[PDB]
Formats: C-alpha cells, sequence, structure tokens
C-alpha cells in the first residue's frame, strides 16, 4: 500500500542528515570553543584546512580529557559533560575526530602522497591513545605500580608527543619547499611545565584532587624510597588516594614536597637544563 | 650532559611503547571478547581478504558496544559484569577509542594498489561518520525528553544512520573488493532494530530498555498514538515512568500492559515487522 512505497523511498535513498540535526549533534563542541609556515611555506589556503584538523583534534581530545578526570572547571567555565551530559558529550567528541579525518583528503588528491598523509594521522592518534591510557592506567591502579622518571618520559613522547608531532609532520610533508626532534623537546617541557605550575601557582592544585603522577610527585616518590624513607613515602601515597578536594590537605602535601624532597627545586632546575639545551 | 646525552637520544627516536605497556591498556577490550560468509557467494572474495574484513568489522562492533554500555549506564553484557564497571570509565573510554584507529591501520592491510586503498578508508569513514550520527539522535531524545518527541519517520531516519552503519560498512567494503545489494542490506537492518525493539518488551511480558528511557519503535508508536487520539493522562504517565529510570518488575510490566491494552502499540509493531518481511520474501 502507501507503507510499501515510503520504506522503498528510504531505503533507495541516501541516509537523511538536516542542518538542524548536525547543530543537536555540535552542542557539546560549540560550548567548549568560547610561524612555523615562514619555513615550510604552504599556500595559505592549504595552511587553513591543517589548522582545522588540528583544532577539531584538540578541542575534541580535552572534552574526552575532562571526563576521564571528572573535571569541575576549563578555561573558566563549567565543564561540558555536566551541562548536556556525559553520553551526549562522548559521541560528539568522537563523531568530532571522524570529522577532521575527513578534512584530509581536502589536503591533495594525489593519490601517493594523499597515503602518506593518512598514515600520519593514523600513526599520531595511535600514539595520544597509547600514552593517555598509561597516564591513566598509573593513577587508576595506584599503589600497584609507581613509574620512575625514564618510565614517566617514554609516556609524555607517546601523550604529549603525539598531537605536536602531528602538526609538524603534516606540515613538512606538503611543504613545496626535520624539526621532529626540536617539536619533541618542546612537547616535553611544556608538560613538565605544566604538572610544575599546578602545584606553585596554588602555593586549585586539581592534579592532586586527581591523583596523577606528575613529574614532581614521580621525582617525591623514587626520593624517599631511595632514602629509605618510609613513613614519608607512605604519607603521600595517602593524600593522593583521598581523592581530596581540601585544601589544607593539599598545602599538606606541598610541604613536604617542599621541605622533605625539595621536589619543586629539581624540576626547576631540570625544565632549565632541557631550555638550555636550545638556548646554547 | 649525562642527561642531554639520554634526552638526545630520546627526541631522535621513535616513542617507547613495550609489549607490556600493550598488554594493560587491552584489559577492557579483552573482557567483552569471553552474514560475512553468505554474502561473499555473490562477491566471491578471496579467503585471505575476507579474513580481513572480518577483524575489521569485530574491531569496530565491540569497540562500539564498550562505549554505548557506557552511554546507557547498563550493569550486564552477554552475561557478565560491563568492562566500565570492572576497570573504570575512563580507562574503558580510551582503550575503545584506541582499538577505532588500530581498525583504521587494518585496513592497509587489503590492497598495495593506490586507487582502491582511497576508496576502503573513504567507505570506512563514510559509514563511521553515519554510525555516530544516527547514535546522538537517539542520545539526545532519551536524556533531554520531553523536548522532543520523535515521530514514525524521524525514528526511521535515525535508524538508517545508526544501525544501518555497520551493515552498509561491511557490504559497501565488499562490493568495492569483488572482481547493489545495498537497498537489502538497508530494509535488513530496519527490520532487525525494530524486531530487537520488540523482543525486549514481549520476552519480559528484563526489558532493560525500559530502565534505559529509550525511544523504542514501540515507544515512539503509543506516544503519537495517544497525542492523536487526545488521551492526555495516558501520554503524560508513559513520560514520567521512562524518566524515573526504574528497575522496579511492578512498573516496568504496568507500562507494558498499556501498550498492549491501551494504545495497541505491540500488535502494531508485530504486524508493521510481517510487512517489511513480506516486501523481501514476496
Ligand atoms: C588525551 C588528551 C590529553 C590532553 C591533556 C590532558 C591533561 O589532563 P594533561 O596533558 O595535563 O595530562 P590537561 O592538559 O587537561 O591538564
Ligand atoms: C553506537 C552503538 C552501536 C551499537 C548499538 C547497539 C544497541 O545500543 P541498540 O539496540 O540501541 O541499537 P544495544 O541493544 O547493544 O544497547
Amino acid at each position: 500500500n502507501k507503507m510499501e512505497a515510503k520504506i522503498d523511498e528510504l531505503i533507495n535513498n541516501d541516509p537523511v542528515w538536516s542542518s538542524q540535526n548536525e547543530s543537536l549533534i555540535s552542542k557539546p563542541y560549540n560550548h567548549i570553543l568560547l610561524q612555523i609556515n615562514r619555513v615550510m611555506n604552504l599556500p595559505k589556503d592549504q595552511l587553513a584546512i591543517v589548522s582545522q584538523i588540528v583544532e577539531l583534534l584538540h578541542n575534541s581530545s580535552l572534552l574526552i580529557d575532562d571526563i576521564e578526570d571528572n573535571a569541575p572547571l576549563r578555561r573558566g567555565q563549567t565543564t561540558s559533560h555536566l551541562i548536556f551530559g556525559v553520553p551526549s558529550t562522548i559521541n560528539t567528541a568522537n563523531y568530532m575526530y571522524f570529522r577532521a579525518m575527513q578534512l584530509v583528503s581536502q589536503l591533495t588528491t594525489k593519490e601517493p602522497l594523499y597515503h602518506n598523509l593518512i598514515t600520519i594521522f593514523n600513526e599520531e592518534l595511535i600514539n595520544l591513545h597509547r600514552g593517555q591510557g598509561l597516564d591513566i592506567y598509573w593513577r587508576d591502579f595506584l599503589p600497584e605500580i609507581i613509574p620512575t622518571q625514564e618510565m614517566y618520559l617514554n609516556m609524555v613522547m607517546n601523550k604529549t608527543g603525539g598531537l605536536f608531532r602531528l602538526t609538524l609532520r603534516l606540515m613538512e610533508a606538503l611543504s613545496p619547499s626535520s624539526l621532529v626532534p626540536f617539536i619533541n623537546l618542546l612537547g616535553i617541557i611544556y608538560q613538565i611545565r605544566d604538572d610544575y605550575l599546578n602545584l606553585k601557582d596554588f602555593q586549585f592544585a586539581e592534579d592532586i584532587t586527581e591523583g596523577k603522577l606528575s613529574f614532581p610527585i614521580v621525582h617525591a616518590l623514587n626520593f624517599t624510597k631511595t632514602k629509605g624513607q618510609t613513613e614519608q613515602h607512605n604519607e603521600i601515597l595517602r593524600i593522593l588516594l583521598l581523592r581530596t578536594s581540601d585544601k589544607d590537605i593539599k598545602l599538606k602535601l606541598i610541604q613536604i614536597l617542599e621541605f622533605d624532597t625539595n621536589s619543586l627545586a629539581y624540576t626547576k632546575n631540570f625544565i632549565n637544563q632541557l631550555v638550555n639545551m636550545i638556548k646554547n
């Protein structure tokens, strides 16, 4: 009857999707929205698409990161998952990873080069997830595994390194005219400095509430272990396992790192040495 | 300088990742581990290629299920506790997304010919975009109810994107490799989804679709039917029960008997399914 006819039109056409449907799906993403080329020389408009790709990937990974860390704030406003819900926020971020994958074919149609660009995109997203996976495992299975400094730096080369290397590698492949080593050291300085300032700025220090194995915390645990300081080693673990928002307890942990282990000075010195490798 | 030398070797090499590290982040996926052949008797693909299409579709389907269960707050899958309740929502979201990109990587094992490779990756990308558009609408309607009450036509379009996505992904990759069945695979997909919604209630008559608050095919028919017939009290009671997110067995049976005797949504759904099967069989 009339029904068969409707079904018939439906199954012989592409799936139906409107601009109004698209706006519903983008609500969690729009909420978060609120120089190297001097060397590579890419045509200003090819340069725009790379910029759109990087922005899509960065903002989407942040939406997922805030759910994985149970975070209340980002860029000074309530997090998207607390407004639209965890379900809609996961699906929207994941949708945008595939929208970014689609902009790659707009960079070129040369079949050989296209394949290399997709391989770069695939490899670095695999590295970002392997690094984020290990950082989460250490935090959520604590005190099963306490990483060493060497293990921490390998995690950062995967995690933080992934999107820095992604941006740089796409640009070098497209250049009409390798700084990877330089971009790798830049990502390492950036991550250790972030961990350092999260504590020094407080002195909200949310890395303590989250129980993160940050660069300063890694130094402190291995220092107390090496010197046989049993009670202090254990006190650091107890406070991290509390998942606390209590300002007085966070200050107590910060005091151990400053007065017992000298971990803040140690980290300051480490960052300085890394910066010097470039300045000399 | 012992440092500077170490730092220099680190930045001049690829990132370090061990087999022990691979095993730790695979825990959520290994836990869930515990149509193609048919179709092939038309496409005639070689067995080596057929096996690769199969690993790809399995990777994508199982990873999708890990995320769907978080999105639905589901306590059980395949008779066992869900991965997010065992390993935590954080590791489970990360591991599922990691596997989406490992599946992408497998596509390059299907051929060494550049033009064919570009078509396979395009098909992959198109159907994952469609899967996410349909799941996005299904989640929005349920989480923001009663802001939007979908009609039968809006539901069917949501299913063509969602359930149609994986059925078309399998068939389209096979057709691209053969040395169209799409309309047929679209209808099989619609039949599959409406039958799943129907049986979840009929079997109870644990009807977890009710606990979840889902705008299922029978619930969509009931809300529009009560609106059309002016049954204001019954329309509002259906909404109230879905918004409770209840596990009470008497409350779930009360709603199913409203669809059986008051709106006749269960009989409507059974006949709708029969008519779609006839369009095929006949
Ligand atoms: C999976 C993307 C991770 C992006 C960074 C997340 C952080 O948790 P971290 O880099 O300090 O570990 P944030 O930059 O939000 O503090
Ligand atoms: C993005 C999720 C794809 C798989 C969904 C399967 C179901 O979510 P559906 O019945 O809602 O289509 P399930 O019956 O496993 O909950």
